């Protein structure tokens, strides 16, 4: 399959999917209401775009990607249902893009958004330019690049989510595993954190587990992991600790300790101790990728 057209590709986050996959070599095609500045861009970098809903525009196309859900009233859908041409949510592929690139999915309750937004800061601070997702909007500081041009794709994996299960990243982390979303496991919090074992062995066997031990339920299934694994946290016996936490203004200062390095100083511009948490979740990634020390006080500090 080698053409991927969209049903409506200037809304929502279908926008950057379809940049992504112009970036991988695919045709891309889409339909849209509206012309706009979006589609422009997406047409300069090669996509073809259709304006208005009729059944042609579906023409040639391997597979449909659509926003919400399949509507019979479209009639690009219902042409290509009736040709056996698969449409898959927007949400689908965009978990898939992680394929592609080397991946890190952030999951987690409660920070996904802002952990991700910590790693994509000390990577780019590393000269790395990752695409991320934040609230399925795919974005990256490169601004004139293509989004997917990074080797490097930071994703929110969010546990209620129907592709949770269909990422595959070289590295995830999992900050906290609260009990929000039950219902859509049957209501039962044992189901819950069942998946949250299972997706970590969606990681390959040289794949990272970055795990938040200060969480209890994080601790309680650790031992199923089969899986490397870093652990972090205020508890005194995470591998990646913080300890002397103080303050200078709306600036959180720590020092981090990290197994065979020397006691490590940064600061966060944020405060209260999840925003410390989400920086050990960022400082264990970055230091198993290889990035520098000044590059993770830059990223992290210079993260408004
Ligand atoms: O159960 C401990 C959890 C439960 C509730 C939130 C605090 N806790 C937490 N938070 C993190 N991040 C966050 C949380 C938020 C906004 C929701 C406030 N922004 N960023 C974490 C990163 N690693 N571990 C974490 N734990």
């Amino acid at each position: 399959h080698r053409r991927i057209h969209f049903v409506g590709i200037g809304g929502a986050g279908m926008c950057g999917i379809a940049e992504v996959l112009l970036n991988l070599g695919y045709e891309v095609s889409g339909s849209d209401l509206k012309a706009s500045a979006v589609t422009e861009r997406l047409e300069k970098f090669g996509a073809q775009i259709f304006i208005g809903h009729q059944a042609e525009n579906a023409d040639g196309a391997d597979v449909l990607v659509v926003s919400s859900a399949i509507n019979r009233a479209n009639p690009e859908v219902a042409s290509a249902l009736e040709r056996r041409i698969p449409v898959v949510p927007r949400a689908e592929m965009l978990a898939e893009l992680m394929r592609y690139r080397h991946g890190i999915a952030v999951a987690g309750t409660h920070g996904k958004t802002t952990t991700t937004s910590l790693i994509a800061s000390v990577f780019a601070a590393g000269g790395l330019d990752p695409t991320f997702v934040i609230g399925g909007r795919l974005n990256a500081a490169g601004t004139n690049a293509q989004l997917g041009a990074s080797r490097y794709l930071v994703a929110e994996a969010d546990e209620s989510d129907a592709s949770f299960l269909h990422l595959q990243p070289m590295v995830a982390v999992v900050t906290n595993i609260d009990a929000d979303h039950m219902a859509t496991y049957g209501g039962d919090f044992n189901k819950l954190k069942k998946t949250f074992v299972e997706f970590l062995h969606n990681l390959p066997f040289y794949g990272l587990a970055v795990m938040c031990v200060d969480d209890p339920v994080v601790r309680e299934i650790l031992p199923q992991i089969a899986r490397p694994t870093v652990t972090y946290g205020l508890s005194e016996d995470a591998d990646v600790r913080a300890i002397n936490i103080r303050q200078e203004g709306m600036r959180t200062w720590f020092t981090v300790l990290r197994p065979e390095r020397e006691p490590l100083d940064v600061s966060v511009n944020m405060p209260g101790l999840h925003n410390v948490l989400n920086s050990l979740a960022t400082i264990v990634i970055a230091t198993d990728e290889g990035i520098s020390d000044e590059a993770i006080v830059q990223g992290l500090s210079g993260f408004q």
